[PDB]
């Protein structure tokens, strides 16, 4: 399958990314608390539902939430302000809370069932969000010997996510709160606060600038 692109809502960020978030890839956004990672996730969960000529993939969404940070009313606000029906957009997000890292890993395997079910409908899954990818792993695997153990378990989790992205033509979008470790995401985007309330994005391995608004994010 040819890869698809999803607009982030920001022309600046889309250009940095080569035309938006890619399917058949894991895109990791990382940065400090408050850098806008979850706002970008909320915006993408709306944008992917747009038709292709507007920057979406006519797609539905699966969301795995490790920090109780998903806000249905934020989805509804972004949707309405972009001209979409807020309740239809929300209904196309399958939502699950992961209560520890082992549950998080099972939920990714569980997601394959719904992905297969929706694959030949008019709104197949096109975006899988894990927010936060790392918070449970950081809490649970700590101290001497934890680096190797945590990295190995996260490598398996990311291998599972890569398989879903590649096999079913899905964009996987993950967040990582960061104040030397290896990472296996396809593309890593560093996000930080700038002046004037702006957020600044930089690829790791120019910079885009965007604001957080009633439309989610935009230039």
């Amino acid at each position: 399958a040819t890869i698809g692109r999803i607009s982030t809502g920001s022309k600046s960020l889309d250009k940095l990314l080569g035309g938006g978030i890619e399917t058949q890839a894991i895109t990791e956004v990382f940065g400090e608390f408050g850098s806008g990672k979850t706002q970008l996730a909320h915006t993408l969960a709306v944008m992917v539902q747009l038709p292709p000529e507007e920057g979406g993939l006519n797609g539905s969404v699966m969301w795995i939430d490790t920090e109780n940070t998903f806000r249905p009313e934020r989805i509804r606000e972004i949707a309405q302000n972009r001209g979409l029906d807020p309740d239809e957009v929300l209904k196309h997000i399958a939502y699950a809370r992961a209560f520890n890292s082992n549950h998080q890993m099972l939920l990714v395997q569980q997601a394959e069932d719904m992905i297969k079910e929706l694959l030949n409908t008019d709104r197949p899954v096109k975006l899988l969000i894990v927010d936060s990818l790392t918070s449970h792993f950081r809490s649970e695997y700590i101290g001497r010997g934890a680096l190797a153990e945590r990295q190995q378990k996260l490598a398996k989790h990311l291998a599972d996510l890569h398989r879903l992205a590649n096999l079913y033509d899905i964009a996987v979008f993950v967040t990582n709160q960061v104040q030397i470790l290896a990472h296996s995401a396809t593309l890593r985007v560093y996000l930080r606060k700038g002046k004037g309330g702006k957020r600044i994005a930089r690829l790791i391995d120019g910079e885009a600038v965007f604001s957080i608004t009633e439309k989610g994010i935009e230039d």
